[PDB]
């Protein structure tokens, strides 16, 4: 493969020169064209040290970045762009919040590479499809609950037990179980049931103020930096909500109109004759996303800018609820849509 090859020995370009505000809370990764994505996973693990701290193989780093990128499929939201776009804000909360501060190194490592694998394998249902629709997966993994996660979890350890492909393959024996450890709490963390179990546990934490000799604070906030990289989309401007709605309502109505075709009545949300995409949108982020934000600000000042941009965003969708409703006639001039 000559994506492999031009990988390998090209070198790893300078972070800087991928774009100038590239390192900032104001950049839109999924600006990149998709073709630049694996030069700049490994322009950021290089940035970020990971490269020579652990003597990572550059033909087998090479090799995993485009596994995990082929392990991708093309739904409408959760594709390779949605991985890309988590680990570049797992970068920027590195370069932006001082991490070193509050985690341990092989923490902040395992939770950029968690961001790549985290929706591996994604095949544009929910957990609840899974098991409604009886599938293979739902067999291997309903009975311990998070089952995509679960999926994507086995799909970033396949990926490691294929040859020429283990990043990790010359780490300590603890080092190793420890990785594959954090892999596993991380991406089990992306399901949202689970972060809504442990909020209660966040805020105390927040309330209590982070003690970074306290094991149980570690696995807290990694649970809500992945939460924090998962719905980054919402930090961005107007333009990436939108676009990020429209992705994430055609890929919800896709499986809506699968569950009509079992005989299941779909979630309000997931029915394209029943969703109203402004009252979802703003309920999303005043119940979802922006006490995750909050919670992010709190334990980090300087991440002020992301709750006020996911609030912004709020927002502009109450803004332009208006624009649902259609006044006078449509541009055809005819009500023939009756
Ligand atoms: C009350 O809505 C929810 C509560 C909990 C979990 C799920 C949702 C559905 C709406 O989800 C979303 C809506 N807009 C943006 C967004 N980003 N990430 C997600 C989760 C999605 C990929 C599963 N989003
Ligand atoms: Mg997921
Ligand atoms: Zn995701």
């Amino acid at each position: 493969d000559d994506e492999y090859t031009k990988l390998l020995h090209d070198g790893i370009q300078p972070v800087a020169a991928i774009d100038s505000n590239f390192a900032s809370f104001t950049y839109t990764p999924r600006s990149l064209p998709e073709d630049d994505t694996s030069m700049a996973i490994l322009s950021m693990l290089q940035d970020m040290n990971f490269i020579n701290n652990y003597k990572i193989d550059c033909p087998t780093l090479a090799r995993f970045c485009l596994m995990v990128k082929k392990g991708y499929r093309d739904p409408p939201y959760h594709n390779w762009m949605h991985a890309f776009s988590v680990s570049h804000f797992c970068y920027l909360l590195y370069k932006n919040l001082e991490l070193t501060n509050y985690l341990e190194d092989i923490e902040i490592f395992a939770l950029f590479i968690s961001c790549m694998c985290h929706d591996l394998d994604h095949r544009g249902t929910n957990n609840s499809f899974q098991v409604a629709s009886k599938s293979v997966l739902a067999a291997l993994y309903s009975s311990e609950g998070s089952v995509m996660e679960r999926h994507h979890f086995a799909q970033a350890i396949a990926i490691l037990n294929t040859h020429g492909c283990n990043i990790f393959d010359h780490f300590s024996r603890k080092d190793y179980q420890r990785m594959l450890d954090l892999m596993r709490d991380i991406i089990l963390a992306t399901d949202l049931a689970h972060h809504l179990r442990i909020f209660k546990d966040l805020q105390k934490m927040a309330e209590v103020g982070y003690d970074r000799n306290n094991k149980q604070h570690h696995r807290l906030l990694l649970c809500l930096l992945m939460t924090s990289c998962d719905l980054s989309d919402q930090t961005k401007g107007w333009k990436t909500t939108r676009k990020i709605a429209e992705l994430i309502y055609k890929e919800f109505f896709s499986q809506g109109d699968l569950e009509k075709a079992m005989g299941n009545r779909p979630m309000e949300m997931m029915d394209r004759e029943k969703a109203y995409i402004p009252e979802l949108q703003i309920s999303f982020m005043e119940h979802i996303a922006m006490p995750i934000y909050k919670l992010l600000q709190d334990l980090f000042p300087k991440a002020a800018e992301l709750y006020e941009r996911v609030a912004s965003n709020r927002e502009h969708w109450t803004k332009v609820s208006h624009k649902f409703t259609i006044r006078g006639l449509p541009s055809n001039n005819s009500l023939d849509f009756l």
